[PDB]
């Protein structure tokens, strides 16, 4: 993507990364003027104004600035003060283009002569670069081919000043001469490695003091800031010189650039209306063509774009934005919106337009009020739907929407909009059934697709042999072959899978814009590759001619890049072209055709195979060969390789605006080589070097001798017809309709539509990790963190489901940090230390400590809660339980300490009980445990309670005593067991901090003393 | 029942090649468990099967059996047994 950019930054990185003997002055040397800046700080930071005489442009790409007068000549400061007085801020023209004047650049004036100045022009091309230089001053410097010195260099080469002085300084006059030579080799150097697109210097002041730039037109190749963010430094893009900007087309602007998908608006007549609200560049550009060919021209209100698969947000946004713009006038012939598009490839249809539904029932009020009419065309999987759900909003609000599939014309809805109509060694073959491929990545989308289109063609081979993909292993990745379940090599290197798979001619690279070239050069070092398909698009030009020649060299053709692949229906299919196979069951491209076409655009490549499915016989092969202006692919090499398959027997090309290419099938076409039958129709007509427009080349194949429609609407209809004078000779005959094998339907595709039911299990209410953020309970993250609840709070949640109030979180916390550890001789730690010791990671010691909890180990906290509740909850006072438990013959658990007794307190116990004291509400079962230790003290004096039976007390006191409990959850978080969790989760703290001491001290493996054992074996057996 | 009738494909995860649970009877690599029983198979019998998915040799499988025996114990002391003690101890 070439982008002009403003002169100052341009001439700024000029003067910043030069590379030349000679000197260049004028270092930093510039100033900008706004409206919103003053004078006084811009004099302040600059002292050079006073110094030398100034000039002054407009700094808004204009170009011709001296031939219309708006340039600044010989004026001092406060000369060019009062020339910019009657001229910043306001309206101003040049050619057509009309608007606010805004930016103004100043330069130091140099007195120049008319023999000092020169010319100098370097720019891209497909072959290389163009050097054109002339050395007589001014503008007038002739023909810039004969008099003027031309340079083609080529790419990868390098430019001697030798080939300079020889070739470029021929009639340059010999004082200058290497001066000029050094400054033209450096700006060669200074082009190639900031990769520039296009530079123009019109004024060149050369004098002896040395070299200055006046005016400049830069441009450049936008697409390879990876390559230099640090040498571009903030790199500005100005817009082209115009209208301003309104604030939905702002709003559109800035909401098109927060999302990996394309939301575009423009406006041409804000009181049309004819409007546009259309999926699909291509179609939006043939529907602005075509409302501008049936007289709608002056009345075209927009062309709007939205692609890329827009969520649901994003299409609700812009259709408000666009459905709230015609409703501010009125028009006396109503008012008219085209909900258009191409066949989408594998965007679901039903739930965007359940968007636009949305968005239109949130406004049918005005639009019902200005009378307005929807006509709804598009096309792919599960469209039926969509318009059933178009014509059930349009049934309730009222306002009539007429809606068709791809049963009809793609255009034609425009052709009732005006009421026009009633309304109702390079190879030959590139592909073949032995066709196999190596995708390059994680594309298992692409490649099932590539499989189900080897299925429903009756191929007895999958054409993807393998997978290459860096960064994994050499792997196994499972596929459908119809029904089968088969496996697919994915490999790490490349050199392995082309050495596992000799039969492999072509490789499709799925790598990103910035990937791609070095893949490229990776895969034509092999000799097996006949064709490398690139998807990629975003590549710079510089490396993308460097594939080209070494394309040229090697013989291999590059499909790409910009592009979605290409069809052979039969014989294979490159990545997403098509669509799924619902595009390709309604195309009928399961069986070969007579028909091949050539496109650029990959977006009308599903229209094409739909004309083609519809009003012929179908297609043979289709190649997009993409977007990029530097296809590694022409149309002429593609038309070419039809013409030398018999198989063919008529062309198609869908050229676009731009670029001399088909004029090379114009005169193929007068030469006599191209003799089969070519229907060809240019988009982009836009007409709102004079060989570039459409029409120009619409008329220029017209006399070539190409049936030529008027129009797209008769371009399935000139199709037809000469498909129909053709069969009329005896050459084309239609073969039987064999019904393809019908593949099983995707269960995930199966269940976006909602037509089955899968029992599903697995039921859970703790955590919900879909959407947009984590939900613990009912409440989110960020609420959870808002809140300030501890990790109490998250027990809470996770646990019980329930917001706990701030003391029994607090609570939680606090006999969380009181079983956090009871030192290493307790059995778990000793588990975790024996583990630890053996070499083992954190996640086995721990878990070889854990599992020693149980009935005996830890085991006192729920069996003294359950305990105590059964006591308390059977309505026995603790005189008579401790005798119950005594002539039961079991102990008390929970009660009963080795050396702490009396005055002399657990001061853990004492913590907890002393903030239960205060902080619980009511504490029944506490206090009934408190005379229950009363009791046993009285008969010996450590029998108190343990911090495992008190944690246990309050626990259960918590949960029966506090809100939000039912006292059936409460009495069942017991038998379930949530005490052994609190345990399980304290004594995990020291268990962990027990590896990591017993892997810090760094000691050997454990093996315990033989004296410690005393075996009791028997004697023989 | 839309998978009875096959128009509907789910990806099948959980590759395995060690057992045919379904069926009649059991498969190990792909003899029946009747098989291995009549082919007087030992324990190492089925390590080849379920392990290496192989039919292994009869000296092959009695050394396994044979590997089996001798690593069978090797005393309390050692840190594995000491730990499966302090565990069974504990009441697990
Ligand atoms: C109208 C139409 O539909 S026609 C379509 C015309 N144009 C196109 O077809 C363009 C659309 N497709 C593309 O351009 C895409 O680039 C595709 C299809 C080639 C896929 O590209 P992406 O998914 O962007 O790139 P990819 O998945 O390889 O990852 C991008 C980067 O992430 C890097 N990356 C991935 N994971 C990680 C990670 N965990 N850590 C660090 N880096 C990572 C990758 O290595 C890659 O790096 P690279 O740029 O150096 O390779
Ligand atoms: O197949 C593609 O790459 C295009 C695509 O998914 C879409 O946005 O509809
Ligand atoms: O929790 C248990 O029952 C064992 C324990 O930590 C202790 O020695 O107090």
């Amino acid at each position: 993507s070439a982008k002009a950019i403003s002169e100052q930054t341009g001439k700024e990185l000029l003067y910043k990364f030069i590379c030349t003997t000679s000197a260049i002055q004028n270092r930093f040397k510039y100033a900008r003027v706004t409206p919103d800046t003053d004078w006084a700080r811009l004099l302040q930071d600059h002292p050079w104004l006073l110094s030398q005489n100034l000039v002054v442009k407009p700094d808004q790409l204009i170009k011709r600035r001296g031939k219309l007068g708006l340039v600044g000549v010989n004026l001092t400061l406060d000369g060019v003060k009062s020339w910019l007085k009657p001229r910043l801020g306001q309206e101003a023209t040049v050619g057509k283009a009309t608007g606010f004047l805004k930016n103004f650049l100043i330069e130091p004036f140099v007195p120049h002569s008319q023999a000092e100045e020169f010319y100098v022009c370097i720019y891209a091309t497909r072959e290389g670069d163009y050097v054109l230089f002339h050395h007589e001053g001014g503008v007038d410097v002739g023909d810039v081919d004969a008099k003027a010195q031309k340079l083609l260099v080529g790419v990868d080469e390098k430019l001697n000043p030798e080939d300079i002085k020889k070739h470029l300084l021929v009639h340059a006059p010999e004082d200058k001469k290497e001066i000029l030579a050094s400054f033209i080799s450096g700006l060669f150097n200074f082009y190639e490695d900031l990769y520039f697109t296009y530079l123009e210097i019109n004024p060149l002041v050369v004098t002896k003091d040395g070299v200055y730039v006046l005016d400049l037109a830069a441009k450049v190749d936008a697409t390879a800031d990876y390559i230099c963010k640090v040498k571009w430094g903030d790199i500005e893009f100005p817009p082209p010189f115009g209208r301003e900007a309104y604030p939905e087309e702002a709003y559109i602007a800035d909401l098109d650039a927060k999302s990996g998908a394309s939301l575009k608006l423009t406006l041409l007549n804000p009181k049309g209306r004819i409007w546009t609200m259309v999926a699909g560049g291509g179609a939006s550009v043939v529907y602005s063509d075509t409302i501008c060919d049936l007289g709608g021209v002056n009345e075209l209100a927009n062309y709007g774009e939205y692609s890329g698969a827009p969520s649901e947000q994003q299409t609700y946004d812009y259709a408000k934005t666009i459905l709230s713009l015609m409703t501010r006038e009125k028009h006396p012939d109503g008012k008219i919106l085209i909900i258009g598009g191409s066949i989408a490839n594998f965007t679901n249809v039903a739930a965007t337009f359940k968007g636009i539904v949305r968005a239109i029932r949130d406004y049918q009020g005005p639009l019902k009020e200005h009378e307005v009419t929807i006509f709804v065309r598009r096309g792919g999987p599960n469209y039926q739907e969509g318009l059933r759900v178009m014509g059930e909003v349009g049934k309730t609000t009222g306002i009539p929407i007429h809606v068709f599939g791809t049963e009809t014309h793609m255009t034609a809805i425009v052709g009732m909009a005006l009421g026009h109509r009633p309304i109702p060694g390079k190879s030959t073959t590139l592909f073949s059934r032995h066709t196999k491929a190596i995708v390059w990545g994680m594309q298992t989308r692409a490649v099932q697709g590539m499989l189900d289109f080897d299925y429903v063609c009756s191929r007895d081979e999958p054409s993807v042999a393998a997978m290459v993909y860096p960064f994994t292993g050499d792997h196994k990745q499972k596929f459908y072959w119809g029904h089968k379940e088969i496996l697919i090599p994915v490999f790490k290197n490349m050199a392995d899978a082309m050495r596992k798979h000799p039969e492999v001619d072509v490789l499709i690279n799925f790598a990103s814009l910035r990937s791609a070239y070095d893949s490229t050069m990776e895969t034509m070092n092999y000799a097996q590759i006949r064709t490398i398909a690139i998807i990629a698009e975003g590549i710079p030009e510089a490396l993308t001619r460097k594939l080209i020649k070494k394309a040229d060299q090697k013989g291999v053709t590059i499909i790409g890049p910009a592009t979605v692949g290409g069809i052979k229906p039969g014989c294979f299919k490159i990545g997403n072209t098509g669509g799924m196979l619902d595009n390709i069951l309604a195309s009928k491209l399961y069986r070969p055709g007579s028909v091949a076409y050539v496109s650029r655009s990959g977006g009308m490549s599903n229209e094409l195979n739909n004309i083609i499915s519809r009003t012929t016989d179908g297609v043979y092969e289709g190649v997009a060969i993409g977007g990029d202006r530097y296809p590694g692919s022409t149309f002429m090499d593609h038309v070419l390789r039809y013409q030398d398959t018999p198989g063919v027997k008529m062309i198609v090309v869908l050229g676009e605006i731009g670029g001399t290419e088909e004029y090379k099938i114009c005169r193929g076409i007068k030469e006599g080589r191209l003799t089969k039958p070519i229907v060809c129709w240019c988009i982009g007509t836009c007409a709102t070097q004079a060989s570039e427009t459409a029409v120009a080349k619409n008329q220029a194949l017209k006399e070539a001798g190409v049936f030529v429609p008027r129009s797209f609407d008769e371009l399935g209809e000139i199709i037809q017809s000469v498909y129909e004078d053709l069969v009329a000779n005896g050459v084309i005959v239609p073969a039987q309709e064999v019904p393809p094998p019908t593949v099983p339907m995707d269960y995930s595709w199966a269940r976006e539509l909602g037509l089955i039911r899968k029992p599903a299990s697995f039921m859970t209410s703790i955590c919900d990790e879909r959407g947009q953020e984590l939900i613990y309970a009912g409440m989110p993250i960020t609420e959870v963190f808002k809140e300030e609840m501890g990790i109490g709070g998250v027990l809470g949640l996770l646990w019980f489901q329930k917001r706990l109030p701030k003391y029994s979180c607090q609570f939680i916390e606090m006999c969380l940090m009181v079983t956090a550890d009871h030192g290493p001789a307790v059995s778990g730690a000793h588990n975790t230390i024996i583990c630890a010791r053996a070499g083992k990671d954190l996640v086995s010691s721990l878990t070889s400590g854990l599992l020693t909890i149980g009935d005996r180990f830890g085991g006192a906290l729920d069996a003294a809660a359950k305990m105590f509740s059964k006591a308390f909850d059977s309505g026995i006072i603790p005189m008579e339980f401790v005798n119950k438990m005594k002539k039961e013959g079991k102990l008390i658990m929970g009660i009963g300490h080795r050396v702490k007794s009396i005055n002399n307190p657990d001061m853990r116990v004492q913590i907890l009980k002393d903030y239960v004291r205060q902080h619980f509400p009511a504490t029944p079962l506490l206090d009934y445990a408190l005379e229950v230790e009363k009791i046993t003290t009285s008969k010996k004096p450590n029998l108190i309670l343990n911090v495992d039976g008190l944690i246990g007390v309050a626990f259960v006191d918590m949960l029966r005593n506090c809100g939000s409990f039912t006292r059936e959850e409460a009495d069942e978080y017991i038998d379930i067991g949530a005490l052994n969790g609190i345990f399980v989760l304290g004594r995990s703290m020291g268990f962990i901090g027990h590896y990591l001491d017993q892997k810090r001290l760094k000691q050997g493996l454990y093996r315990h003393p033989w004296d410690d054992i005393s075996y009791v074996l028997p004697e023989h057996m």
